């Protein structure tokens, strides 16, 4: 059995002051349009949205962040729009508390679900997206960190050391997930983004291949920075071939969480990438192979509403069970691509025997 949360109240979070903004309500309500579409939907277990509490919260971020986003809720426009220009690209609305919530909650009880074995597998609709949140901050419309918290939240239900993969295919870094775990060799992050030499969002270096964790945490974080090329599915098959696998399967996760946005999606208009539907159908099918499927996949970004709707669609038809669409594997790389893969097998060979 294949899982879904969704619930409209998400869209409730919007932009005051611009219509028009990629961050938009409809992007949630497109994808689970596409679900009934493509009659995948009635396949799923509904997995009931609720809220998170502010204990659970505190799994990840302090309590100066949670009371300053819950204040939020009551504020006029003039105090939002102050509020939300005090952080790096937020918007917030008197009901984005709330939605950061439902968003972390809906996570919460898909893992639950797929943990207790109501479940084999799952996909979560949900927003705002949560990768950018750090501990103590908001950041890129982003308020709470929803796969971070996801992840403690599962150990909190099992025992602390429960090994959980995250795999963070968004375009952009997660920064957030990076520093939260970044002393931690129970939590596997994994991150394929654009990096443009620290240019591209969220403009920092902590994205480069040679930040591979602290501490304890030497090795369990995995950056796979893309530089120069307009990177698509023979890259992203690459990148999983030669690291991304090898590495999980070593570290042999009992949960599986996607950091999922589609904005490396052929169409988008930020990300600048050409993943097909048919490739992350791939990349989800191969993840599908670790942790006895326990593969829990949380909407990030993705900007092109019918791009996201057909790639979310896709890797939920692969946890369904469905045949893998077919691509064409022969394609050569772009060479850039290669510089990277192979920056990262100098960064991560000294930690995983796979990778020697
Ligand atoms: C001079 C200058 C200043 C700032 C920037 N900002 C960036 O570099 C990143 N951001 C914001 C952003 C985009 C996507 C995500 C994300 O979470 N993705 O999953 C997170 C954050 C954008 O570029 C952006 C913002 C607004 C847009 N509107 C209203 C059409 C379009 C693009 C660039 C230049
Ligand atoms: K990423
Ligand atoms: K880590
Ligand atoms: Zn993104």
């Amino acid at each position: 059995i294949t899982g879904l949360v969704y619930d409209q109240r998400m869209m409730l979070h919007h932009n005051m002051w611009d219509s028009h903004h990629p961050e938009l309500p409809q992007r949630i309500s497109r994808i689970f349009s596409r679900h009934e579409e493509l009659r995948l939907l009635s396949r799923c277990h509904r997995i009931p949205a609720r809220l998170a509490t502010e204990e659970e919260l505190a799994l990840c971020h302090s309590s100066k962040h949670i009371s300053i986003i819950k204040s939020s809720e009551h504020m006029k426009p003039r105090d939002l729009n102050r509020l939300g220009d005090e952080y790096n690209s937020i918007f917030i609305s008197n009901e984005s508390y709330t939605c950061a919530l439902l968003a972390a909650g809906s996570c919460f009880n898909s893992a639950q679900a797929i943990l207790t074995g109501q479940v084999r597998n799952a996909v979560a609709i949900v927003r705002p997206p949560g990768h950018h949140a750090e501990k103590d901050t908001a950041c890129g419309f982003c308020f709470f960190n929803t796969a971070a918290l996801t992840a403690r939240y599962a150990q909190s239900i099992t025992r602390e050391s429960l090994r959980v993969l995250i795999v963070d295919w968004d375009v952009h870094h997660g920064n957030g997930t990076q520093h939260i775990f970044e002393e931690d060799d129970s939590v596997l992050y994994i991150s394929l983004h654009r990096y443009e030499d620290g240019a591209f969002f969220p403009n920092s270096e902590d994205a480069n291949y040679d930040k591979v964790g602290l501490g304890k945490g030497r090795g369990y974080n995995v950056n796979i920075p893309w530089n120069g090329g307009k990177m698509g599915d023979p890259e992203y098959m690459a990148a999983f071939h030669h690291l991304v696998m090898p590495i999980a399967r070593e570290f042999a996760p009992e949960l599986v969480l996607v950091s999922a946005g589609f904005d490396a999606a052929r169409g988008d208009p930020l990300g600048g990438f050409q993943v097909t539907p048919e490739g992350y159908a791939h990349l989800t099918h191969q993840l599908m192979s670790l942790a006895a499927g326990r593969v829990l996949i949380i909407l990030e970004g993705g900007y092109n509403l019918t791009s996201i709707s057909e790639s979310m669609s896709m890797c939920t038809s692969m946890l369904l069970g469905d045949s893998p669409p077919s691509l064409d594997h022969l394609t050569p790389l772009k060479t850039s691509a290669t510089v990277s893969i192979n920056n990262v097998l100098r960064a991560h060979a000294p930690f995983w025997s796979s990778l020697r």
